[PDB]
């Protein structure tokens, strides 16, 4: 039925030492991306470190990746922004430059400025009027806006493109359900992401898709397809083999996990973020790359 | 003693109701806040709907709202950035458009994307490296960034540019006095914030500016001006004879308030924020401008 | 036709300098607000240190303040509680007590346990069940919770006992207007509180009651009484008047403003908090009774 | 040289299913975690639904589980509360009735009501005093109160009964790194909990304790042990092989984890959380079974 589904790792922004965009390396990653067998890319995410980065920067990503992926695969670009005219430009923009879908947070800034749900329903309206291609719902903690279950299935059910949803907040797999209940088949992709780190459970709950991080996606996705081909018992004997370098990308190296793995791995030339970001403290990057080798995963054999 | 001191009300971004900017009526905003006796001004902060412009717009403000202040007042250019090297280079080029100040959030993101002091420090650090004119560091629950006054004394002390700051975090009042405790004269500009709400309280602290909203710069500044002079209770009394409004900026209408004051005083054309702010309701405007209509700002009859 | 409306101030707990509770200056303090016009008054809410006292002190607290009131002015007695039984109970041994409200925030715990919206009515649901008194509904900052105008309305509309709230979130004003739009007759008690910052905004909105600071009662009830006779300026007048008091109470002294006019005044015997709550900053204090003082406040005239 | 290392897991309040105290089942919870290996308890802490039960039953719960015990293993008993003397009175009776340890977040209540470092520092200074048992200062983000790794080894080297951390707040590795190098030897015990979700890699950075969920000690410590004997590979494999349930329980089932796992086993009556926290969803309960049936933990095997 739907247009989407699996694996949409995030696609890490690459700076070089001196902390400008490293274009070459961006377009390695994306190669890499690819070829461990991810169904799609969603780019200028958080987990891009897009909050670090210019607008200017964000139109010469935008184009260099799509051009660089030649419709191989469908790529998703991030364009949340407070303002809804400026997200909905974006969104033209990402839609003229070939992307298949867009993602938004919900309109926000910092800790204390909120949208009620009402312009938030107008917000996502707005943007759903001047694009043609769907519309990704991001609900995760950095946007400190609460989306319940029945609004989201409500803004599914109230508005054209919007049909896929990101669901990063913590109990994500019954507030799946509940959106899933409630939408019914006006939710085209309820897909799950925190690196993959309630995989398991999402699937359980009817998830379809997952936006994990960029570093290993070739160990990730055959959980996915076991458990679409009904092989629950593989699914989860996967799940467990790789579960402590998930484990340790969501709760030791965090967005840093992988940039530092495609730098190991000769992916990319710098896995620096842009200041004033922490790097990763050696031991834990000496960590993240002693589980991640007892895993043999295709980032350090690209 | 400081380079800068008195009222330094924020300006807002003049929209046109399409959306876009409308520059003609940003220029007459900063005529209006200038001749309502601005000790200085300043743009892009949050209370201008930074959030809601692109950097392209950025950059077309930075350089209209300067030029168009040719040097009557001076202005500080919010540059906050999470990236180190992209406030760097805003506050460089604010400089370079004339810019007396740059102001600065600590780096941060969302709710939940948080920098340690030793990388915040390190932003300030780099920033005032890059640049020759002041740095005033903005404490607002906005961040959600905890600045201690030891931290802020401290970057006061060891980072040349960091001289001012802006309080607003709950109890500014007694951060101000803790921050010019540690701090001494290494704090240039102990200023409050909040659409001084907190004025009367922030000048018994020691507080030696005030960035204010840009609705009635000159109904509030006559408050620091006697309490620089000792008189106390002439600065009680225009304290108390605004407060109403100042309450109803700061717990009703917030940044729409001077827009909407702008507006109804044919000094813009256009009160609307840039979509989803949520715009004013009618009798929150209305119960903001029968206030206004007791205090006789210059806002209400400046054009005509 | 409401039960309930005007001022009711918190009552604020009188410690002993040692720190144990001091019922005679509690009862003092009691007679002082009740003097000072309050309609009703509320114990044992955030204001009053509730967190810093423990359950058995809650239950002589509630008895002693109760019985000296004699039935002088309603009571409204704070019962929050994580547990919807403990809740209940306390609810319910406050109206055995001679209350006739029960305030009950949301059911939460620090900055991180939250309670779903339809746990959130089934706790408030209960609690009904138990009493034949009304439940305030408080919507404050501090449960960490969001309740929405439309989650509050439906819940005064379908739970007998919910109809009251103490709106004080960020935008009272228009949220008080919207659940009074959405719950109609339901609505029995739209108030606001936060010292009383934003009451006129909040009269406009059609607040009928205010759950102020329990420092001037006296100040703040002629801004209510105005308003209900249709003196809309004299309203205001008054409102400018106390604002600056007000005002230092909101942002500078807080919930050891009241603690702080009474002990000058003399009406309670120490105005120390408990341990590690900071006591008040030396300045703040003297700038809080020199604002008082501009408006002969009866709590320096009363003792 | 520490008085107490090794996993200290979190008893949890076992009530009816009509909500009332099934004591009965409290004791028989202790009893299988001691069985299940642990070096010492805990009881009281918020993994233990204490926000949801009152004084009375605290002492209740406090008395009844410490007799129980009869001094098999040591008890932490857990006397957080806002009031400074109100958690020395509670902390002195713990030990009384002989408590090992206490364990104390900082003061605070709600999302709002927060305390300054120096009254937090004079809330442990005047506990220790009261006491003469070790203090576990408590940094998890329930209390959402900024604890830094200066200000927590300040305290261990300045007072007296300050020994113990339990670290849950989000890097807690590279905090205790910090906190055991700041803190040289007056940190008696780095620990950490969350259900040991993060427990490999806080071994790595220190961790000599573990404050993990109530359900299977049996399966998590094995990886503290391995860690101890110096066997990294083998604290890898017994950690890879319990993730799974250790993440479930973090993540999914959460604090009614090893009530369902009990009740299952037959070690408790009822697995139900006081109202209105929510129940299991039915799903969620069958995928903790499903998975805690592919390890054998002691928790479906009890025989007493």
């Amino acid at each position: 039925t739907p247009r989407h589904r699996g694996i949409f790792p995030v696609v890490p922004t690459t700076f070089a030492d001196t902390g400008e965009l490293d274009l070459a390396s961006q377009k390695r990653a994306v190669d890499f991306m690819i070829d461990a067998g991810s169904d799609g890319l969603c780019i200028l995410a958080n987990f891009s470190e897009q909050f670090a980065i210019t607008d200017d920067e964000r139109d010469v990503l935008t184009r260099t990746i799509l051009e660089h992926v030649a419709g191989r695969v469908p790529v998703i670009v991030t364009t949340s922004h407070y303002s809804t005219q400026v997200c909905a430009a974006r969104s033209l923009r990402a839609q003229q430059l070939g992307a298949a879908m867009v993602m938004a947070m919900p309109p926000y800034h910092g800790a204390t400025f909120r949208v009620p749900e009402a312009q938030i329903f107008e917000f996502y309206a707005r943007v759903s009027d001047a694009i043609a291609i769907p519309i990704m719902v991001q609900d995760a903690p950095a946007s400190g806006t609460a989306l319940s279950a029945p609004f989201l299935a409500r803004m599914a059910r109230e508005i054209e493109q919007v049909a896929y949803f990101k669901i990063e907040t913590p109990g994500a797999a019954n507030k799946l359900r509940e959106l899933i209940r409630l939408g019914g088949d006006a939710i085209e992709g309820p897909w799950d992401g925190e690196e993959a780190i309630t995989l398991l459970a999402d699937l359980h709950a009817g998830a379809t898709g997952a936006m994990t991080g960029g570093g290993f996606p070739d160990g990730i996705r055959p959980i996915l397809e076991a458990w679409r081909e009904g092989r629950h018992d593989d699914a989860y004997a996967r799940y467990q083999a790789w579960l402590p370098l998930i484990n340790h990308e969501n709760r030791q190296s965090g967005i840093l996990t992988a940039k530092a793995l495609m730098r190991e791995g000769g992916v990319i030339a710098s896995e620096r973020p842009r200041h004033p970001m922490p790097e990763l403290h050696p031991d834990t990057r000496a960590e993240l790359l002693a589980i991640a080798r007892r895993l043999d995963p295709l980032v350090l054999r690209w």
